[PDB]
């Protein structure tokens, strides 16, 4: 019957928060490696919803170039009229972005090419901003050091983030205005399994609207009949 | 007048005797980086006179590849029946090698392939044997660690011959007769300069030569006129 909350703050949302403004005000770099749907993407929407001068773009293997990257990087920038050449567009963010205090935020730091990252370090480095990396545990595994030797000399707050906790899940339930222990027993069963903030999520989605079309409250039974969908034990 | 002596024991040639005995016993590796002409060159090959179970090659960069190498450590092997292609070849030298506790020494280790150095890591550690690496100090600089990350685990000890010492020219000395304390700092002084043993040893040649067709005995002078000599001074 209520309205559905988006984005709740949580332990994990705490910690990326304090590491994001960390690489923001020491404008140094954050790689942010973690199992699949963490939850930290939604964050980093959250951080560039609430903050000034914070940008994110993502990187789809295809925008996997320095030119196409620092194109995005651009277009979120706002210079509609970057060039289309490497050279000039490094020289229009080396302009644009210095002196403006701000932090980039990087989603699926896993695709990056040496060359990507490498010329995204000496950016903000050459441009006194933060750089903030996200995605899977290949990204810390691609740099494990003469290739990325001062690279890893950079890195400022590295936050591994596998799965939840049970604050999350219980902060998630004051959101959800769940008070039901077998409910949160449950929750908590749910968030042990993968992609846990994202099926937790959809859960509550599933629930929310059988309740909203059955008329009723979301109960512990609806959760059980959200959960024995999505073929979770199914190969 | 007496006859020359090729070879002095000196501190550095103990120091480097104890450090292949080591990587002899220790059946590991050991890196010898130093100046040019610290004469390091000649005591392996002291080391490989006076010991059993000791094989030395050179590596030109002609016989810079695998194949090449490991071809001139076969012949060193005696197996003069070695195969010309790379495999069977590592095979003859992994069934050779192994079980004879033996030392390999390699000279100008500067020279070596990534897949050179590998072969002969995996090799030596793949046959119960000693491996030395010589030449100058851009073999560490090659070094400096995903790419030679555990080669540089593997590393026993490294000994770094810069330049002579006082005792390395004064029992250079003794083993020339020499007893001038003006001798002895003119022969200090020529250690000063790079080439050191090098220098020194043609030095003492030409200085012994010219005393024994003026029929006197090696003096100052003599050491002057084969020092003024070179052109270590004109460029
Ligand atoms: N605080 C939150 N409240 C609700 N849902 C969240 C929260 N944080 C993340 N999510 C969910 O996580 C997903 C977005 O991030 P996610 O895809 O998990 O990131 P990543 O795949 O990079 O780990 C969505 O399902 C989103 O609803
Ligand atoms: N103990 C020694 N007695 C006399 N000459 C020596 C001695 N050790 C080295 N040398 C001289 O050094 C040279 C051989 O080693 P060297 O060429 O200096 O090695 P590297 O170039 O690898 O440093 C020759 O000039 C040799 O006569």
């Amino acid at each position: 019957l209520p309205e559905p909350p988006r984005f709740v703050e949580t332990q994990t949302v705490k910690q990326i928060w304090t590491s994001m403004r960390f690489a923001s005000l020491t404008e140094s770099i954050a790689v942010v490696c973690g199992n699949p749907g963490v939850g930290k993407t939604e964050a980093a929407r959250e951080y560039r919803r609430t903050n000034n001068n914070v940008w994110m773009i993502t990187i789809t293997p295809s925008c996997a170039s320095v030119l196409e990257c620092l194109t995005e990087l651009a277009f979120e920038l706002g210079m509609n009229d970057a060039p289309r050449r490497k050279g000039p567009l490094s020289r229009a963010l080396r302009r644009r972005l210095e002196g403006t205090q701000g932090l980039v935020i990087i989603d699926e730091a896993d695709h990056l090419g040496a060359e990507v990252l490498e010329e995204l370090r000496l950016l903000q480095e050459s441009t006194r901003i933060g750089l903030v990396l996200m995605g899977n545990h290949r990204v810390y595994s691609n740099m494990t050091t003469v290739e990325f030797a001062r690279l890893f000399s950079r890195i400022a707050k590295r936050t591994a983030i596998n799965k939840t906790k049970k604050a999350d899940v219980k902060a998630i339930a004051d959101a959800w205005q769940i008070n039901g222990e077998k409910e949160l027993e449950l929750l908590q069963q749910i968030a042990q399994k993968p992609g846990a903030l994202r099926i937790l999520n959809h859960s509550l989605r599933l629930a929310a609207m059988t309740a909203h079309g059955k008329g009723e409250r979301v109960n512990e039974d609806y959760l059980r009949q959200a959960f024995r969908e999505l073929d979770l034990d199914v190969d």
